[PDB]
């Protein structure tokens, strides 16, 4: 049993993005006798695919949880669906806004995420992690992302399940955000980093 | 050197109030030859009052910080400003609702806080710990019992530091706010206490 | 040419539902030579699916506008993709609250709109009303109507186009949920039914 | 009987301040026989109390109601007390940015608006009017104005009454935010207006 867990690079002109530290920190643990690869993603259009590509045909992981950042958002959330769009209200890494483009040219306009969200979710609640279901991911490069992952699973066989999960910003992301005008949302990075085991740890149950 | 905190039971149907442990966790505690004393307050008007005066009275504290619950803020904010009106949005633990009334009749319309606030806030900011200055405690019992710890500053001389912090929701408390229609930000009890402590600390180093 | 509006009656407790108004302010009126239909919909799953499809097959619209109150958002808000899903976070008018279920058992997980949404915001700009697009409709019974009018153009051939558009709450609406502990968004009637109007006018106007 | 309305001048990189529009629409128009003055005032420290200090003087007005932009408000808010403090989370329009700084060196620490500001709010909601009663007027130049205002009204015996309004940002001001990654509350111009003769009528009543 493999499971494939992913984050991203910083951007938005943040100087960090917790997702990256919550790959490298879970890369090469094992929950159980199931083996647990860390990978971070560029966020980059195009070359986060060519990533994504690569290393789920190099792994095969039977489960791919992909994490990302949620500026704003004040809990975890975990992604309902991925949709078959790309509308980036800001430019990637390398410059590139995208708008009103397909991901996958012909290929449904949406899939359902394959993870037991809803176990998760009430997982999640019992270790007093808030936690709620997102009904979009947005049309930049995470949801960009799972869409992909989902793609390839219905149209390879694996991963069996995959799924995104959104972290709000962590505690010292606010510092610079303060006397800007606004003071987000924050959750710490502890926190984070046991919601995405909490996750894994419930669909590798699910998948028995 | 004496230092004393207060925290406040649980009102407005919540079943806990972080600022209860806090100030439990933090009674007895020693930084430097600084002896710590933790008390909780009751949110009920007049009571308070009583209760907060008795304490005053019995410890004498060289410095009083007091500690509250802000539903819906979402980060550490240390209050400027204490104002003499109780105008409660809601009604305190025992039903009474107090509209346009003075605090203490004659006395003056605010006081500042005589805790180095701005100082308090950079520090916690240099700990990793998003905090800003609020300019209004509200007008129920944070702000009742800030500005009753400000005058008997002024009219007793001590304690010859006194303000008042108020702390995000803790997670915990957001779970059953999920599905009601909203997710409130929240903040780690850890970073909290840790907060109180900087301050505490602080506040110490500029009575020297 | 023939164009369907369609408002929500009250729900949620609120008096009344300023799309209502929108879709019997609109019904009976012409752009041009293209006649306008307005219909009030009732916020309840099923029968609100057999009002739209008698609708649809009475009328038979090129184009269809559906339109709806969305609590708490603070413009006008044009509806990108409708999903084949409901889970109620409140019950609907007839208090069932139906959770994790398909709208159409074996249809596609979504549709986009087939409104030009990216022309409709523009104009809508042009004319000093703040518009944005919207990723996600919900999953109540806004979602649901979208979804099946979508669905119906699809599997009948008409509507050509079809779309929703949410409006925030109008300012009468507001002053009882003052005190209550918050003050969320509004925008007047006037701008809302002007909105829709214009969002009319660019639909007739991308079909020629 | 004499009245004097202020507005202020754009700011922040604002195209327009709605408050200033307010001020000149009121100017010279009567209310009963109360004759009403309408004055701009400049969002700049120092000129800005030059320009009140002689305007109050040269009007010797009987009621002051001084009106400011609150961007990201969503009603229209009813100010209840002013500071004796700067501290500018922005420069003001000549890139003065003063920080921890009295208004009036050795003054009160606050003073409390002289308006009937509940009847107003009575008064407003019952037109329909969304409004509620701000306790933090903020630090800069709205709060300065408000607190020079009520200090001459303490020191000179008029203005009898003083207060400040806050208004949203009108709905054209919201179109340049939007995709820039935000989409901040609204009012109209028009409600706004009104808003502010319905507090000046109240007022006026209320001085028999």
């Amino acid at each position: 049993m493999k499971v494939l867990v992913t984050g991203f690079e910083p951007f938005g002109g943040e100087k960090i993005n917790p997702t990256e530290r919550i790959a490298k920190d879970l890369d090469g643990i094992k929950i159980g006798d199931a083996q647990v690869f860390g990978r971070v993603l560029p966020v980059v259009f195009g070359k986060a695919k060519e990533v994504l590509e690569k290393t789920l045909e190099e792994i095969k992981p039977d489960i791919a949880i992909h994490v990302g950042l949620a500026p704003g958002r004040s809990a975890i959330s975990i992604e309902r669906i991925a949709v078959n769009a790309i509308d980036a209200r800001i430019p990637d890494n390398e410059g590139k806004k995208i708008e009103d483009e397909p991901i996958v040219p012909g290929a449904p306009t949406a899939y359902f995420s394959t993870l037991p969200i809803k176990k998760i979710m009430k997982k999640l609640h019992e270790r007093g992690i808030p936690a709620y279901i997102s009904n979009s991911a947005g049309l930049y490069l995470s949801n960009y992302v799972m869409y992909l992952s989902l793609h390839h699973s219905a149209t390879k066989g694996y991963p069996k399940m995959s799924g995104f999960i959104h972290v709000p910003y962590i505690p010292e992301q606010i510092i610079d955000k303060i006397g800007k005008g606004q003071v987000p949302p924050s959750m710490s990075y502890e926190m984070d980093l046991e919601a995405v085991k909490v996750a894994i740890e419930v669909a590798l149950e699910e998948l028995l």
